[PDB]
C-alpha cells in the first residue's frame, strides 16, 4: 500500500476497522483514530450476524449488507462467505430487483461506472477516471430488461453490482479487478422520468445510430485501457440489443451475454440432472417454451448442441423444441413477427393452433415445459395438472425472475403433480413438505451457478473469445458435482451453500477445456489445473499492511 | 480549493457532495462516470433523507441512519439537522444518544473521534498528531464514567462527545473540521461491558492511580502543544470526583469548562429566572431543594447564589436558601454520610425532623422550587408533586435527570398533579400536555444544549484564554432574555428548540459583548459590531464550489 | 489523465513540463502562480539547454547537467538527447559515463535506480515492491565488477544500467516508466573505493559465497513475480566468471541476455560483415586473432562461428580460424595458464614459435582480422598495426575496449600506420581522421549500443520468453544491411550514430519478423505489418495534454 493515515480507513478496500493490529495503527498513523480495542474478523462477522437477526424487511438487509461493501470490503465478503445460502436472496434475486426498483430512494454512494449518451465521444476520459488499473472483468447493462421488471434505466446498475459481488463471493475473482458499468441512453419507464430521485438522464431511450456507436466506443474504451482480452459480460440488455451485440462482438472481444449463454448453461445442467432420474429415450423429448427471447433461444440452442453431441441431427433437434410467446405458438405464417434466431424453432402449424398455453400443453403433449416470459403465474394449476396427466415424471422449469414474475411456485409444482414433477426455479423457493410427509428441496436454475466459474477460467487462461461450447462444458461440470443424496431430495443442482466449491470446480474444468482446445493464451500451460486455479482465488482474510523491517 | 482530486473527494465525507457534484466539477476533478449522470441539489438529497426517515420506526434505527450521513456527506448531515432540529434532537441527543452509547459497540461501523487509552501513556502527543485536521479550536472530552444517568459506560461513552460537537456545528455554526471529540479510556468498572465481546475500550477496571491524573495532564498538554494554549476543552460526563478537581486544576491554566457543572448551571438558572417573571416571589421567600448534591446540583446552586448576590443578598444568606438531598438523605451538619468542600456551604443545621424520604423533605422544608439531578429514576413521586402543589400556588419543578427513564417525573404528571399550576422543565424532551379542562402546556427542556454551543462560539471567536463562572451567569441572562411572553404563556421557560440556532448565536453575541467589556477577549482588533462579527463567521451547510478558477488572459 | 494535481505534478520529473504547462493546465490542475506567467514550447526549453551546454567545457560538467534534466523534466531530457544523439552519446555513454562511475559518489545528487544489497537478503521482494512503477518491461542489472575497462567499481557502476536504459528510450523509444536500472551490491574488492567516504555501496569485500548465487536467484524471482516471467533482464558488466554461468543458468528459465557477451557479439559481426563487402576475402582464407579471451572475445567468436557455419563451413573448421591471446599469452592446448569450457573450442595446437607479445602473435599467425577486447590499454602498438598493414592489403582492426584510454589504439594511428588501407572500428568514439594525402576516414563505433535497444524493443513487443543466440545473428544482419555504399566508402562499418533511432527501430522490426517466423513471439494476435506494429508503439518525447476532459451536455 502507497497511502498511510486516515485514507486507509476511508478506503473500504484497505479499512480493517478495529481489526487493524497495534503495530499497523502505530506504523501507519491510525493510533487514536480507532478505539483502543483490537478485534478479529470473527468478532466483526459476529457483530454483523447479531444486527442482521434484529432486521425484518429484506430491503433493510440489502442496504446494511451492501453498506459494508463501501466501509470494509474484506468484512463484506467474509459475511457473504459465512452463509451465502442465507444472503443470496438478499444481495441477489429477488431482493436486488426490489433494490433496483427504488435504487434512487436508497442511494448513499455510487457503485461502478456510469457512461451516458451525453458522454458520447468522451468515454475514454470516463474509463480513465476508474481508480483501479488492473480491471479483468466488466458486467455491463443499459437497464432495459432488469429481470422481469422491464426498463428500470440507471436503477439497473444494482444488477451489475450484484453480479460482480458474486464473481468474488463464489469464484474468488478480485474485487479491485471488477468493474460494474451502467450505459445510460435514457429510459422509456415513464414512472422514473417523473421520479425526482432517478439517477439517469431525463429522456426516452435513444435508439438512433448514437446508441450502437456509444456501445462500440464503450467496448473500444475498456479494452484500450485494460487489455484486448478484458472479459465483458452483457447483462439485462433489451432482447433486440442482447443478440446483435453478442454476435457483433463475440469474435472481436472477450464477451458473452449471461442471460442468453449463462442461462442456457444452468438450464441444460438441470435438464441433464432430470434426464439422470427419468432415463427416457432421447427421441421421446418434446420441449415447450413459454417465451421466445434471450433465455428461450439461448437454452434452446445449447440443448440442440448437447443432443447433436449425444446422438441425433441438428435439424432433428429443432423440431423437438416448440415456443409460445406473447402473440401465440411460433408457427410458420403466423401474423405476429419472427426474428432469424426464432426461425429454427418456428414449425408448420399442427392440426389445432393453441389460443392459450394450456391448450399448447394438451395439443403438443410435451415432456418438459420451461418458462422465461417474465409475465407472472402462466404455469397455472391447469397447465401443471395437464403436464402431470401427460407425463409420469414431467419437467417444469419456472425460471422467470424475480419471484412475482415466476410462472409457478415449488409448492404449486410438487403438490398439483403429487410429487412426480422434477422442478427448478430462477428465484429461490424453500423446501416443500406434502401431506404424506415427503420433503422436496427445489434447486435454483439461475445463471449464478455458471457466470462466476466461467468468468474465473476465461480470466486466469487469458482467453480472447468464448464459443457456445464453453457453456456446454460448464453445463456438464455443474451437473457433474450433483451427488445422489442431493438428487434423491429433488435438487437438479448442488446446494447453494457449496456454490464456492462448485464455481471453483467449474472454472478448473473450463480451464482444462480452454487449454485442450487452443483457447488459453496464458503461457506457460500449467500442469495441475486444480492447484493453479485454487492458489489464485482471492481470500476475505485480512492481509498484513506492516512494512518489512529487518536485520542488517 | 482542494489539494486532492478523483475518488478521494467522494471517500472523504468533508468534501463528498454525492450527485450534487456539478458537471464541470465532475469533469475537471476526474469524477465523471464515478457518479450517476443525474445532477442533484442539496434540497433533493435533503428530501431523499426525510422520506427514508418517515418511515423508520425505532429511534436507534434513525440514529444509525442520520449519524451514518456524517461519515458519507458531512454538508448533507448538518443540512438534515438544520431542516428540523426539534424533530431530530431526541434522536442525535438525549435520550436516543444514551440508548446508542448503551450498545455503541453493537452498532459500530466507523470510529468518530480520538481515543487516548492508559496504555497510550507518554505517547499522547503522537496520537494527537495522527488527527488529520490542523486547526482544531474545540475539544469535547469524556472518560465515560458518568454518561447521562446511565453511569460508567467507558469507551461506549464516546457517543456523548460526538453528539455534543454535532450540536457545536448545528446550533452555533462552529466549523466541524475545527471540532475534536475525545475519549479517555482508563478502563471501566462496568462488569456488563467487560463481559461484552463488542466493547470498544481496554478490558480492564477503571485505573484510579496517579497514572490517571498524569494521563489527563499529558492530554491537556498534547492538545494545547499542537492546536494552541487557548484551545477550548469541554469536559463532559467525567463523574463527581474527577469533574470538580480537574475543572479547578485547569480552569486558570487552560481554556476549559465542565458542561455538566457550569453549562447545566446556566440553563437551570435561565429556567428559574423565567419562572420568577410569572411568580414575582420576593427574593427573601425563595427556598430551593435539590434531589442530588452532585456536579449539576452544586453547579446550579453556585450560579443561583451569584444571581441572588448580584440582586442584593449576601453569600451567607443566599446559600441558606439552598437545601440538597443526596442518596444518603438530606445534607445537614455532622451526619454519618460524608460532606465534601463544595457541599459544605449548603449543608445547614438539621431541621426539627430529619426526613428519610424526599417527600418528607418537601413537607418539612416547604420549598418553592424543587430541582431533580439524581439520575436515579422517578423520585419526584405523585406525593412529592402533590405536596408541592399544596405548599406552593405556583410550584417550580425541574426534573433535569437524563435520559427520559432516569428523569424525576414526566411533563404529564407534573402539569396534571399540580392542576396546571406548576412551572416545569425536563432534561429530556416531553411533548405538549393537554389537561381535561382543555389547557395545553408546552414543557421547556432545561438541558445544557441551550448553553454550551453559544458559550463555545463566543470563547473561540474572542480568543478567550480562561472562562469565569461569571460567563455562565451572562449566558443564563442572554438565554432567558430571548423567551417571549407568548412562549412563557404556554408554559415554556426556554425558547423553542426549533429556534436553537438563532438563540445559540444571540447567546454567543451577548457573551462576546461581555468578554470584550471585561477584558477577557484576546482577538485583536475589537470589532465595532459584535452581532455582525459573530454572524459573519458561522459555518454554513450549503455546498461550496470546488471548481478550479479557470479564466482567460 | 493523471491521478495527482498541484505541486506534486512539478516535483515528479515524469509529469513536470516546467513553463510548457499550458494556461488551462495551470488553472485546472492548481499550478497557476507556482510557474512564471511565461508559457513555453519544448523548442524554447530545448534551445535553453543547448545555449547552456555550448558553453560548458569539461565532459563531466555536461554529464551532471544533462542527467540532472532526467530528474527535473523527463520529456525534455529525451527531447535533448533526440535533438543531437551523436554529440551527446560521448557524454551520457562511453567514455564520459566511465569518468562518471569512477566518481559516481562525488557527483551524487539523487538515486537513479533500485539498489539490492547482500544485507537486503531474503527481503528482495519488499524492495522490488518499493519501486513506484507498476508495468516494468525492461531491467538492466550490474554488480559493478566489470564496469567498462575500469574493472570493479561496485555500486559506483550503477551509472552503467542508468546509461543503458536512457538509450533504451533514446534509440528504441522503449517507455522510461517501464525501464528499471538495478545495482546488486555484494561489496567491492576495489580498495580505493572502500577508503572513499562518498562510496555508495556496503563497506565490505565482494561476497563470493553461495549467498551471492542465492541473492541473484532471489532478484530474478522477485522481479518476475511482480512484473511478469517474460520481463526482459539485461545483464551488464558482471565480470567473466559470473556473466557466463548466470547467462546459461537463466537464458532458458527467464527472458534474459548478457549485453557484454551477445550484444557486442552482434555489433562486432555486423562490423566484420561490412568489411567482407569491400574485401570479398574467400571464407577459407579468414583468420581472426583476439586480444582477450573474455566475455566479448568468446561472445563475438561464437557468433562468427554461427555465421561461417550458416555460409557452408562446419563447426570444427570455423573454430580453427579463431585464435585468442589473453593476459598469460596465446591460448594453445596444455599451457600453464588455465583454459575454461568456453575457451576450449578456440584453444588450438601450438604453432612453431609460441609468441610472448601480441606483435609476435600477428607476425606468426598472420591474421586477416584483429579484434581487441582486453580493456588493458594501447596493446595494438604501432608495430602491431604496421605488421597488419604488411601481412594484409586490407587489414581489419577492431579496437573495441572502452573507455577511450583502455582502447587498443586510436582511429588516427590505425588509418595513418596502414596508409588508409585498414578497416577500423572502435568501442569508444573517435572523430574523422584526415591523412597527409587529403583522404578523410570517418571511423564507425563497434559498440553494443547499436544492438541492445532494437533487440530489447523486439523482445518486449513480441512478448518473447527466451532469447536464442540466433536472435543476435539476425540483429547483426539487420544492422549491417542498413549500411549504405556512400557510408562504407568513407570508412564507416556501421550506420552513423546520428541515425541510431531509425537503425534501432529497423533492427527491432527485422528481429520481430524473425521472432514471429520462428515461433518465439507470444503476443497474440500476430500483426500483418510488423514495421507499422513496432513504429506505432514507440514512446515520443512530445509533451502529452494533462487537461481534464471538459465538454458540454
Ligand atoms: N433464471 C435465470 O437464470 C434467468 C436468466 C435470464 C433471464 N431470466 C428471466 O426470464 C424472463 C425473460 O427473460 P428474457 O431475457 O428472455 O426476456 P425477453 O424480452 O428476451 O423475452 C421475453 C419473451 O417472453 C414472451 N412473453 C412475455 N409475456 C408473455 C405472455 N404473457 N405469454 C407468453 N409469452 C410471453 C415475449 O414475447 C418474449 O418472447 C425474465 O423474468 C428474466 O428475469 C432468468
Ligand atoms: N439536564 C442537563 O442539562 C443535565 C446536565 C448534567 C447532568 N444531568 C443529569 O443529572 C443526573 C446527575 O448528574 P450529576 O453529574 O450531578 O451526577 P453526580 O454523580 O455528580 O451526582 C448524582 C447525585 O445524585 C445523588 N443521588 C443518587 N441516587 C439518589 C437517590 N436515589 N436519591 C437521592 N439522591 C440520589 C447522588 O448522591 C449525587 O449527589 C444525571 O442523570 C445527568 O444525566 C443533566
Ligand atoms: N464576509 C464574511 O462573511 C467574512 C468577513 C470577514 C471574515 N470572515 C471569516 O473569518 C475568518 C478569518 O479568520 P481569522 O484567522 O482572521 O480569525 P478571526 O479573528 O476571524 O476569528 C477568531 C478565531 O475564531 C476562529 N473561528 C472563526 N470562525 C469560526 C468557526 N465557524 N468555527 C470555529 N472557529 C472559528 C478563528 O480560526 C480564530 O481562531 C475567515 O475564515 C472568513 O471566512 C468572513
Ligand atoms: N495487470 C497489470 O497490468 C500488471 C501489472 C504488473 C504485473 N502484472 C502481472 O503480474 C503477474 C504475476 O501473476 P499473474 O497475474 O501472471 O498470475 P497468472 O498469470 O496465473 O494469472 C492469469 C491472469 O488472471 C489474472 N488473475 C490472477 N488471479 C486472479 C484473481 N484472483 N482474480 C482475478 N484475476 C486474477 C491475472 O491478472 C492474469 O491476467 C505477471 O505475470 C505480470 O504479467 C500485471
Ligand atoms: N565495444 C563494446 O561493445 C564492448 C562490449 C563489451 C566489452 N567491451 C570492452 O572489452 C574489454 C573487456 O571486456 P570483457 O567483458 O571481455 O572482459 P573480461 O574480464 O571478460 O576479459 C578480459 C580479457 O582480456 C584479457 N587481458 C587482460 N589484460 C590483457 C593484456 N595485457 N594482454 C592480453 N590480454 C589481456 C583477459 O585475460 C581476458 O581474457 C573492456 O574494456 C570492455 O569495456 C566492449
Ligand atoms: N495508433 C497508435 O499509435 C496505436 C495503435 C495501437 C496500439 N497502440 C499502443 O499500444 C499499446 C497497447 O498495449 P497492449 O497491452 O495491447 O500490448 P501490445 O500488444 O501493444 O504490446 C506488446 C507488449 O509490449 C509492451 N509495449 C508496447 N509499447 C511499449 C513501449 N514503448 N515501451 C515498453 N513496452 C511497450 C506492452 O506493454 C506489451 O506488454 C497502447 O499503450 C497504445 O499506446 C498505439
Ligand atoms: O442523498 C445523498 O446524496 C446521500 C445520502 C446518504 O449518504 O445517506
Ligand atoms: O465491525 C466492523 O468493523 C464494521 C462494521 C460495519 O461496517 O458495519
Ligand atoms: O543535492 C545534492 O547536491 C547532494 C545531496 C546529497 O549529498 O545527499
Ligand atoms: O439476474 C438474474 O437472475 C438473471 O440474469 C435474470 O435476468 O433473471
Ligand atoms: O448530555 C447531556 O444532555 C447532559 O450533559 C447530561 O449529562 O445529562
Ligand atoms: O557499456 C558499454 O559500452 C559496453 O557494454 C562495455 O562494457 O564496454
Ligand atoms: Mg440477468
Ligand atoms: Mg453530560
Ligand atoms: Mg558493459
Amino acid at each position: 500500500i502507497k497511502e498511510k493515515g486516515k485514507p486507509l480507513m476511508l478506503n473500504p478496500r484497505t479499512n480493517k476497522g478495529m481489526a487493524f493490529t497495534l503495530q499497523e495503527r502505530q506504523m501507519l498513523g491510525l493510533q487514536g483514530l480507532l478505539p483502543p480495542k483490537i478485534e478479529t474478523q470473527d468478532i466483526q462477522a459476529l457483530r454483523f450476524h447479531r444486527n442482521l437477526k434484529k432486521m425484518t424487511s429484506p430491503l433493510e438487509k440489502y442496504i446494511y449488507i451492501m453498506g459494508i461493501q463501501e466501509r470494509n470490503e474484506k468484512l463484506f465478503y467474509r459475511i457473504l462467505q459465512d452463509d451465502i445460502e442465507s444472503l443470496m436472496p438478499i444481495v441477489y434475486t429477488p431482493t436486488v430487483g426490489l433494490a433496483c426498483s427504488q435504487y434512487g430512494h436508497i442511494f448513499r454512494r455510487p457503485k461502478g461506472l456510469f457512461i451516458s449518451i451525453s458522454d458520447r465521444g468522451h468515454v475514454r476520459s470516463i474509463v480513465d477516471n476508474w481508480p483501479e488499473n488492473h480491471v479483468k472483468a466488466v458486467v455491463v447493462t443499459d437497464g432495459e430488461r432488469i429481470l422481469g421488471l422491464g426498463d428500470l434505466g440507471v436503477y439497473g446498475m444494482g444488477i451489475p453490482v450484484g453480479k460482480l459481488c458474486l464473481y468474488t463471493a463464489c469464484a474468488g475473482i478480485r474485487p479491485d479487478r471488477c468493474l460494474p458499468v451502467c450505459i445510460d441512453v435514457g429510459t422509456d419507464n415513464i414512472a422514473l422520468l417523473k421520479d425526482p430521485f432517478y439517477m439517469g438522464l431525463y429522456q426516452k431511450r435513444d435508439r438512433t445510430q448514437q446508441y450502437d456507436d456509444l456501445i462500440d466506443e464503450f467496448m473500444k474504451a475498456i479494452t484500450d485501457r485494460y487489455g484486448r482480452n478484458t472479459l465483458i459480460q452483457f447483462e439485462d440488455f433489451g432482447n433486440h440489443n442482447a443478440f446483435r451485440f453478442l454476435r457483433k462482438y463475440r469474435e472481436k472481444y472477450c464477451t458473452f451475454n449471461d442471460d442468453i449463454q449463462g442461462t442456457a448453461a444452468v438450464a441444460l445442467a438441470g435438464l441433464l440432472a432430470a434426464q439422470k432420474v427419468i432415463s427416457k429415450p432421447i427421441s421421446e423429448h418434446k420441449i415447450l417454451f413459454l417465451g421466445a427471447g434471450e433465455a428461450a433461444l439461448g437454452i434452446a440452442n445449447l440443448i440442440v448442441m448437447s443432443m447433436v453431441e449425444n446422438g441425433l441431427s441438428e435439424q432433428e433437434a429443432q423440431k423437438k423444441i416448440w415456443m409460445f410467446d406473447k402473440y401465440g405458438l411460433l408457427v410458420k405464417g403466423r401474423k405476429a413477427k419472427i426474428d432469424s434466431y426464432q426461425e429454427p424453432f418456428t414449425h408448420s402449424a399442427p392440426e389445432s393452433i393453441p389460443d392459450t398455453f394450456e391448450d399448447a400443453v394438451n395439443i403438443l403433449k410435451p415432456s418438459t415445459i420451461i418458462g422465461v416470459a417474465g409475465a407472472g403465474r402462466l404455469f397455472t394449476p391447469d397447465v401443471i395438472r395437464a403436464m402431470a396427466s401427460i407425463n409420469e415424471r414431467p419437467v417444469i422449469f419456472a425460471l422467470s425472475n424475480p419471484t412475482a414474475q415466476a410462472e409457478c411456485t415449488a409448492e404449486e409444482a410438487y403438490t398439483l403433480t403429487e410429487g412426480r414433477c422434477l422442478f427448478a426455479s430462477g428465484s429461490p423457493f424453500g423446501p416443500v413438505k406434502l401431506t404424506d410427509g415427503r420433503v422436496f428441496t427445489p434447486g435454483q436454475g439461475n445463471n449464478v451457478y455458471i457466470f462466476p466459474g466461467v468468468a474465473l477460467a476465461v480470466i486466469l487462461c487469458n482467453t480472447w473469445h468464448i464459443s457456445d461450447s464453453v457453456f456446454l462444458e460448464a453445463a456438464k461440470a455443474l451437473t457433474s458435482q450433483l451427488t445422489d443424496e442431493e438428487l434423491a431430495q429433488g435438487r437438479l443442482y448442488p446446494p447453494l451453500a457449496n456454490i464456492q466449491e462448485v464455481s471453483i470446480n467449474i472454472a478448473i474444468k473450463v480451464t482444462e477445456y480452454l487449454y485442450a482446445n487452443k483457447m488459453a493464451f496464458r503461457y506457460p500451460e500449467p500442469e495441475d489445473k486444480a492447484k493453479y486455479v485454487k492458489e489464485r482465488t482471492w481470500r476475505s482474510e485480512y492481509d498484513s499492511l506492516l512494512p518489512d523491517v529487518y536485520e542488517w
